Parts: C-alpha cells; sequence; structure tokens
C-alpha cells in the first residue's frame, strides 16, 4: 500500500520514530530499514535532537521481526546505502543521542533485538520479549545472542536463548532488562516522559556519558565488532543446513518441524 | 571402590552423566575425571546427543570437590589424557551441546565450579553453593573466582568470594545464578524436563547460539584463557605458602587457624 | 591547621574516616593525600588484611569534589600520585579487600568511591547516583564505566543518563551494595563484615581479589582503555560553554540553560 513504512516526528528535543506497518505486525522490510536508518542518522546530525524514541504502530506488536514475505521475495531487508547498520538500519548503528524503545506490544526475535540495541526500554503490560529463532532453525543474528547475555544474568539469558521461550514484561522489569512497565496504550507518553528526564540534562554530558558507558570510539564499539563477526560467521554456516530450510517451512504449514541435525 | 566412577545413560537426545561415588560424597578423583571427560567428548561427537545433564548419586552431595585422600596420596586428579580439561574433565572442556547441572545436594567448592561451568542449573531446595577455599589457604582454582563475578552481581560475587560463605539455592535463584529450585530428590527429572525444552529446538541453531553466547571459536573461549592463566599462577603460589598447610592442620587439630600471610 | 582524614587500626583492619563533616566530607588535596597514603600503607603492611572507608557523621558519606578548592584552582589529587585519581582512591588497586561504609548521602564522587570499593554497606538514609550530567560534566572518576558493570545495563544507563539518585534499599535489591543497616551503625556493620573476611587466609583472600578483577602487577588491564576514554571525553567536555553554565547555575540556585556547545 501507498503509505510510509516508518514515520518520524519531533516533540521538543525528541525524535519519535514509529514503525508503521501494523497489518504486518510492524515487521521490518527494506522500506523500514531505509526510513529508520535515515531517521537515526538525521537524529545524530541534528544538534537540536537530544533523544530518540522508537515505537511500533497500534497495540498488538512492537516489531514482529524480519518480514517473512520480503525474505521470500528475496528483497533486501537492510538500508540500501548502509547494510553495515544491520537489521532495521538500527542494531549496528551507534549514535550519540540516547535511544528509548517504547515497546507497545509483542517484541519477539528482531523486535527484542531492537530493544537490546536501545539504551533504555519501556514496555506495556502485555509486551513480551524472546529470541525464538532456535525453534525456527536459525539464530538471533541481529545482535540478540551476544547482547542478551550482557543484559540479563548469564544463566537466565542462556535459558532464554537455548529454549527460545518468551519472557514477560514483568519478568524483564524484575531482572533489570527493561526500565518500566506501563498500561497498554500509554507507552509513547511514558517514553517521552523518560526522555524529558534526560533532555533536561546537559546534552554534551549525556552524549559523552553514553560513549564512555558503551566504550564507543568514532561511532564504533570496538569490543562488539568481534561478536558481530562471530555471529555473521555462525549464521552463514547455519544457512547451508537442511534444518535451516526445514524450520521456516514447518512454521509455514503449522506442522511441527523435523530436525535432522544437518 | 570397584564401580564405574561415573555412569552415562541416554534419555532421548540427552546424555545423563552421574558422578557415582556417593560414599565419598561424589568427590572427584582421576577415575571420575576420566569418565566425565570421556562422556563429554562422546556427547560432543555424537550428532544425536542434543543436550547433557550432569548430576551426583544420592540426595546429600552433588559434588564434594577434589578427593582429599587422592590429593594426600599425590595422585593425578585430572583426565589422564587431557589435563587441559581441568577439574573433573569438565570445567575447562567446552562442548557444542547445552549442559545442565542437576545439583542434588551440597555443591561447595569444586561442586560450585561444575555448576558455574555448566550452561544451566537446576538445584534441590537444600542445595548450597559457595567457594570456601579461602578459609583453608587456597583459592577456587577450577574457574570459580572469575566465573562467579560474571554470573552474580559484582558486589554479591565479591562477598561470596572474599568471605567464603555459602549461598542457598533460593538466593541463587533470586539472583539468576541458577534456573530453577525443586524439591529434594526430584532434580534429575526436572533437569531432563528442562533439557526437553531445548532438544525440541533445531540442534545446530542451539549449538551455534551457545558458541555465539560464549564467544567460543574452535572449542576455545578466548576471553577466558588469560583468566585461566592467572588463576593457575595464583593457585600455584598459594600451594607453596605456609598458610596453605596451617589451614588443613587447624581443621584437623580442631582449632582456629593462626594465619601468617606467608 | 586541621587534619582532613583519620587513619586507625582495629585488629587486622585499617579504618579510614574522611573527617570534613562541615564540608559534607567533600574531597580536597589533603583528603586525597591522606587516603592515598593509607591505602599504600595498607598494601605494604602484611598485618593489614582488610580496609574500611567512611565519612564522619550521619549526613554525608562524601559530597564529591570540594567546589571551593576547585574554584580556588587547588590540586584535588594526591600531591605525589595523580595517577591514583579522585581521593587517592578510585584508580589505586590494592591486594587488601576494601569496604565502603556509606554513613549518609553518596552522590557523585561518593558513589565513585563505593563503585571503586570491593564491598558496600549503607545506612537506610544513604543514596547513590551520578548527577554530573545535570551539571554539564560527567562522572570522570570511573563512575560511568563501572556503574554499567555493577548494575543491570538498562538500569545503569537510566541512572547515568537521567542523573537521578538510587535509594540504599533499591541498591541492595539490585546487588549494587551488600547490606543496609540503621543510620548511625554503618562502621560497626562494616567492621563485622571485615571480620568475616580477616578470619580467612590473608594470601587466599588477596589472590582471590586479583583473579576476580583480572589484576596483574597492580593494574586492571581491561580498565585502562576505559580510563583513557573517560579522560579524553572529560577533557573535551570542559571546553564547552555548558560545562561552565552547569556549575554556575547550581551555585546560583537556578535552572541551567544548555546551549549544546
Ligand atoms: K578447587
Amino acid at each position: 500500500v501507498t503509505r510510509q513504512a516508518a514515520v518520524v516526528e519531533r516533540r521538543g528535543n525528541v525524535a519519535l520514530i514509529t514503525i508503521d506497518r501494523p497489518d504486518a505486525r510492524n515487521a521490518v522490510n527494506g522500506a523500514v530499514s531505509t526510513a529508520v536508518g535515515d531517521a537515526l542518522e538525521e537524529a545524530q546530525r541534528d544538534p537540536e535532537v537530544w533523544a530518540v524514541v522508537i515505537t511500533g504502530a497500534g497495540d498488538k506488536s512492537f516489531c514482529a521481526g524480519a518480514d517473512l514475505k520480503a525474505i521470500s521475495r528475496g528483497e533486501n531487508l537492510y538500508h540500501a546505502e548502509h547494510p553495515e547498520w544491520g537489521f532495521a538500519g538500527y542494531v549496528h548503528h551507534f549514535i550519540d543521542k540516547p535511544t528509548i524503545a517504547a515497546v507497545n506490544g509483542t517484541a519477539l526475535g528482531g523486535g527484542s533485538e531492537l530493544a537490546l540495541a536501545s539504551d533504555l526500554v519501556i514496555a506495556c503490560e502485555s509486551a513480551s520479549f524472546g529470541l525464538p529463532e532456535v525453534k525456527r532453525g536459525l539464530i538471533a543474528g541481529a545482535g540478540g545472542v551476544f547482547r542478551i547475555v550482557e543484559q540479563l544474568p548469564r544463566k537466565v539469558a542462556l535459558e532464554l536463548v537455548l529454549t527460545g521461550e518468551p519472557m514477560t514484561a514483568s519478568d524483564a522489569l524484575r531482572w533489570g532488562l527493561i526500565n518500566e512497565v506501563v498500561p497498554d496504550g500509554t507507552v509513547v507518553e511514558a517514553a517521552l516522559a523518560l526522555a524529558e528526564r534526560i533532555t533536561c540534562n546537559a546534552p554534551l554530558s549525556v552524549q559523552a556519558s553514553k560513549r564512555v558507558a558503551y566504550g564507543a570510539d568514532d561511532g564504533i564499539i570496538g569490543a562488539e565488532e568481534p561478536k558481530w563477526e562471530r555471529t555473521i560467521r555462525e549464521f552463514t554456516e547455519l544457512l547451508k543446513s537442511e534444518d535451516a530450510k526445514e524450520g521456516p517451512l514447518a512454521f509455514a504449514e503449522k506442522r511441527q518441524p523435523v530436525w535432522k541435525a544437518r
């Protein structure tokens, strides 16, 4: 349809990005990655933008992950100029400005990966997080596996990765994986309120603090680059497997998959 | 003395390893390390083994740590062919398959190190963890010191390390050090049920995710290698100290140790 | 004429007290020199098996850097050892375990002392935080990079980026600190924690500390680039107009007007 895949708007010193494909549960195709990647670069460049909020349209889904139809059309899913930014033009796209994921609904797979890549997270009551890629014969290749082990206690993170089972918003708050849980429908105002508790502070201070906290130098987190390389390497090999073909196919006939370990 | 030191059983796609020296509280000698190390390597090589559970015989002790009579006889406590696998053929023995410690009783010292080396942990209600070596004149030389600081909040890990005091299974659960606490006597069934929520997933996805989670390349966790070197160097220096003999002599003469800091 | 810190021995424990309660135990050159020396002495002395640090009184553990001393152009570091950093403490690894006995408010520099310590006991009315971002500055004494290691990442970044405080009770719940005790009783509590450590083999405890931090020859290799990054960022930030506006507005009890330069 003749509509923008994601929209951007200003609220004071805040750039609000809304993934706007609610019929597709806010799944990410190339159009989304273009719009979100461009929006982030613009937020980076504009000295008057002091914080960023990303959210999904509607109340059912924050981001369902990569768009399965787009994948089957063999479409490019990444920013066309900057594939190095990774999934949604977002996960490997460091900027100085603080980013807040306003999780308005289900956030499984790529959706959790967006939250993990963000600095701060507010989720609504009915939101949930997880990396169910292992149930599908792939892996969370947009940073999920190596970032979850850093953002949850190791044993709890490994349970989540290895079983592919979801975590409720309430449990994520309890673990310190997210910052706040709010009523469904209110996530954007809650995120803006959090942003305003940051944009009241000295912007160069907030931004310098963000770089120090991450160990970022010239827009690159040095310690993460080998994790990206390892992930890319593991993912590529995985795709050669028959199981990586079987897994998506089974979910596309609602039957259980038959794993061969090859 | 003449039973297999550790026993292996298949349960579906799960290999179940039981340390089987209940009379010695499942303390580890060369025979245990040989059996456990062999079983891990076989689980690695068998493409039909998709998860491993390790446990100890009976309801009193998961693992008492190093066999002290074996140590006093100057015996080799490691796997005879693979001393590099370290304590029990286990703690420095990375395999692609998810490992679950089914902690059936006390797990102080080496017992905690098996738990720390495993991917996931289920404990019985009366189980306890800790690294009491500091009370004797040595350190946790099987990876316990550097892994517990990664698996508990820093200040909480440091208290456990420096005091040598135990942590209950319920507290471990609350911190996210372990995954589940179950009634005494049911830990094996509970670990197998957890394993079933892993072996239902695509095995190559699960194993690739494990490698990415740990940053493992060709069976080595590069980041841990200098931590092992440091641990072994420190441990060696302590073995030679006067205080390292005062510790056990004081526990034998049923008095308080008088430390000399040499 | 007065002494700024008090150093004493209790059994095998060295007890250090910042003693400027009228300045809310803010750190100047005299504090850093005395605190640095005491740590070095605790390191050298084989009978010192643990260290406790506290502030006098019940209002303030440590208010941070002394703003008068700064405005007077004074040196705030140990006179011989700038490399030890804030209070002679935050970049000064020793083999002996250290316990921060947080006797009251501990924002800014005070939270950095807690973060640099091995263990922390706080009174009920204590609070932690890094409000530097509200002043046009940053927590350049290790606070930003250590807080993200010692609290869950999302929770740490909230603290860092909002500059809002955290109560003793929430710090305990997260495992940032080890114990919360009634006001006025932090020193007895810190010494009791210390006695649960000095009962253990001193060489074991100290080797365990080294392994736990990855310290070789008194240096935590992994933290050096983080120090360098912090110093580089701090240095550049001081050149901005906002870095002057922040402390000026605070001194003038008004809201700062940020220019983002
Ligand atoms: K040991």
